[PDB]
């Protein structure tokens, strides 16, 4: 965590992060291991590479300064999925619904 914006970010990954949306977040708990998943093309397509893990290792290293610096890595990870996969492919419909989740509650930040 850390300010109390950053607390509110905090509570919304560990919330991303919970059994409550893991039917849908697991694509996004680790980096994409294009190599495993045949996506020989990812990484010439994607150049920012973004996922939970990754979030959450910034997040306990106190990396973001604020809630934007926070929103915009967890923003990237959806826009990625967005830009490499076609638009019906499962985890598309996935990222939609976990960024339902995030945009919902991030809008819910205290002032
Ligand atoms: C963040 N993960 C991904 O972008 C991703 C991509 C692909 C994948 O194969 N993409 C191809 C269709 C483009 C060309 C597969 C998966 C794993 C997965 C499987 C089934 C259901 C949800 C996830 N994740």
């Amino acid at each position: 965590k850390l300010s109390e914006q950053l607390k509110h970010c905090n509570g919304i990954l560990k919330e991303l992060l919970s059994k409550k949306h893991a039917a849908y977040a697991w694509p996004f708990y680790k980096p994409v291991d294009a190599s495993a998943l045949g996506l020989h093309d990812y990484h010439d397509i994607i150049k920012h590479p973004m996922d939970l893990s990754t979030v959450k290792r910034k997040m306990e290293n106190r990396d973001y300064r604020d809630a934007q610096e926070f929103a915009a890595d967890v923003r990237l990870m959806f826009s990625n999925c967005y830009k490499y996969n076609p638009p019906d492919h499962d985890v598309v419909a996935m990222a939609r619904k976990l960024q339902d989740v995030f945009e919902f509650r991030y809008a819910k930040m205290p002032d």
